[PDB]
């Protein structure tokens, strides 16, 4: 019956779906407005991006979760001292088995959008993240869910789930947090050798140089973009593609996404910018 | 939109609908949905009366025969469709909202995101319906995000859709109750069904034979499961013009363990090209 222990300004950290579930709805209650932070832990500046974003939203009450989904690299405590110099108040660390006490069984299929771009090489892998996406929805149940822009076809996706499915949660986007030559932040940076991380500029650099070459129309973008690519060695690209904001066929002007995709030795490295034509 | 309180309040529009519900729930209302593909029998209504015992409900009846849970073959056309008895049951009933969306309004988008049921959505009815009950658990999940209801109320009559169902609210999280109401039955036993209405005299008479074998099936238990099932043969094997389609005999959960000492005994059969459903409690021995 009582709710879990609750403590306002500290960083509560709660392992059971039940009991986190419990304290937002407890939390709702009192007025505040519940900001859900989805990770896979192992964080990073682009993840603390988001943690700010829900945090500038008065009356917030930040919760950030984090679960390797086995259906679609762990630093436990590093990641908590994190959350806690953000000011976060709920840290979720679900076990698999918390998460999936009768295993796998009712899953979420994505339409098939799923089953492009990132979906040609892992066809499973979006089902996996729109079913434990739906999973931590439901059991936090936020106002405002956050998302970075970096995985662009996973935001498509999810927005997706949330018309389609009625849920009453916002969908925010966050732009991609760069390194200071423009790499999009992800953990597997670090993994690429010298030679690897100075060729891997190339994919920002191609996106940003095809965002401004978009004055002289879709084809001058797609091949300024692809010319970049180009003059990097070791970098296999994988798709350069230009869609509608939707990741449907780019229409004729009007505003779209160009998203690139490309492994450097073993790593696989994901970009995406915003394009408008003309 | 407004609300008027002792009268019953359509909606057709999922928004107006929701943010009724909300606000309601928000003034100490508890929410009782009631979801229905309409023709509304008394089954229906024994729902709509166990929603309304719940104390400071407001129910909800939705009424939307779902598009996605019929496959190609005339079935979607042939559902019956009474939508003035429906609205007129529930005003009898004191039901205070109906939600009687469109296709449109539910699938904008046609088919996109769907729910992917377990492997039970392939056994019983769904093995020769591969995509019916990913059909009911989609529109069902849309139902209860739309009206977020506190508890939501079906019949043991489709016993598989009621599991399947608990199975969507236990895997995806959701914050609502599953309340099973026990199967209303005419007269003679026969299960009440928006499709006994497609049964002639003879046919009618004969379907009797359904629930009298589950229910010889349910007493020769204390016998054992082959002293069950054998006399529910018998009883199917006796009745003229019924076509079985299957008898099985499961444990409750209907998944992937054995029958202990609690069953379900289901049972699907033709009459004429009518398909009548039944199920019945079984106990094995004493
Ligand atoms: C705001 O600028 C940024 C920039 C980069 C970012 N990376 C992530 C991120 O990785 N989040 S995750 O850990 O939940 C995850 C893990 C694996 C897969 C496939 C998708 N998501 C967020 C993020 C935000
Ligand atoms: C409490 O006693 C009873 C007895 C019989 C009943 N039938 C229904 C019923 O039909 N509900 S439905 O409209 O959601 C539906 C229609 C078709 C298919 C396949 C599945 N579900 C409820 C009910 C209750
Ligand atoms: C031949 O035996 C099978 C076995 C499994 C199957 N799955 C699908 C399937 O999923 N099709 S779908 O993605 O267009 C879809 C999903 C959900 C809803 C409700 C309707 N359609 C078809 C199918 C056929």
């Amino acid at each position: 019956m009582a709710i879990p222990a609750f403590h306002p300004g500290e960083l509560n950290v709660y392992s059971a779906p039940g009991d986190v579930a419990d304290v937002s709805r407890a939390l709702r209650l009192t007025g505040r407005r519940v900001m859900l932070v989805p990770t896979m832990g192992a964080l990073h500046e682009g993840h603390l991006a988001l943690v700010r974003a829900a945090k500038r939203v008065p009356g917030s009450v930040v919760v950030v979760s984090i679960f390797v989904n086995p259906m679609q690299p762990r630093t436990p405590d590093d990641d908590l001292a994190q959350l806690r110099a953000e000011g976060v108040e709920i840290a979720f660390t679900p076990t698999t088995a918390a998460m999936y006490p009768d295993g796998l069984r009712t899953t979420v299929q994505p339409g098939p959008l799923a089953a492009e771009l990132e979906g040609g090489p892992r066809p499973t892998h979006f089902a996996g993240v729109l079913t434990v996406v739906l999973k931590l929805l439901q059991i936090v149940r936020p106002d405002r869910v956050f998302f970075g822009e970096k995985d662009y076809q996973q935001l498509v996706l999810i927005r997706q789930l949330v018309a389609d499915f009625n849920l009453d949660v916002a969908v925010v986007g966050v732009p991609t947090v760069r390194e200071a030559d423009g790499l999009a932040m992800s953990s597997r940076n670090r993994y690429l050798d010298p030679a690897q991380r100075a060729a891997a500029v190339a994919l920002s650099a191609a996106l940003t140089a095809a965002a401004h070459a978009a004055t002289a129309g879709a084809q001058a973008a797609l091949d300024a973009a692809r010319a970049v690519l180009d003059a990097a060695p070791g970098v296999a690209v994988d798709y350069l593609e230009l869609r509608d904001i939707g990741l449907g066929p780019m229409p004729l002007n009007g505003s779209g996404r160009l998203l690139v995709a490309a492994r450097l030795g073993t790593t696989r490295l994901l970009d995406n910018i915003a394009i408008e034509i003309g």
